[PDB]
């Protein structure tokens, strides 16, 4: 499909047996989901955009569908504002920018 | 363009008349760029991004070219890690995601 920016580009994802809205970040190297409890392990990492950095936990290999198109990769969860969808998934749906 | 999402996309913008390396952001409302000497008259402003809220000074109507497309809108100027071309702008180039 096609994404106009008028509006924050949301769309729902499923991760962990979980449905959940997430943003299409072309500004996200890596995807970062609000707190919740993931099993198996991980690894620490920190974040840096507008105003600073968080804390993140790092899971590796994990199953993401986006708009019904599946991916596998990171996921950082932390305390971010926002659920968001970054470029290291995005490349994996196929999405391009486009004007 | 049509621009993949394996690598930062970064392109060229020109603004006040000098060129400036600038990331499409489709995950951000705003356009915030870094610490820069812009004519006319500005307002204080708060900004929140992924580790808390910034000071930044506004700057309405301003002239920037995008990856040789124009557009006249409000530009953020402050302490952001890196130049970022937000949905106000892109809107104004015709920017859309696509997968
Ligand atoms: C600043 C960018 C280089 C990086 N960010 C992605 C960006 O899209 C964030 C993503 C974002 C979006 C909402 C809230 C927090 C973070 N947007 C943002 O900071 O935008 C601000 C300017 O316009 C306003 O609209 C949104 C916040 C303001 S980030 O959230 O900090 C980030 C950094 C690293 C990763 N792996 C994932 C995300």
């Amino acid at each position: 499909p096609q994404i106009t920016l008028w509006k924050r580009p949301l769309v729902t994802i499923k991760i962990g047996g979980q449905l959940k809205e997430a943003l299409l970040d072309t500004g996200a190297d890596d995807t970062v989901l609000e707190e919740m409890n993931l099993p198996g392990r991980w690894k620490p990492k920190m974040i840096g955009g507008i105003g600073g950095f968080i804390k993140v936990r790092q899971y590796d290999q994990i199953l993401i569908e986006i708009c019904g198109h599946k991916a596998i990769g990171t996921v950082l969860v932390g305390p971010t504002p926002i659920n968001i969808i970054g470029r290291n998934l995005l490349t994996q749906i196929g999405c391009t920018l486009n004007f």
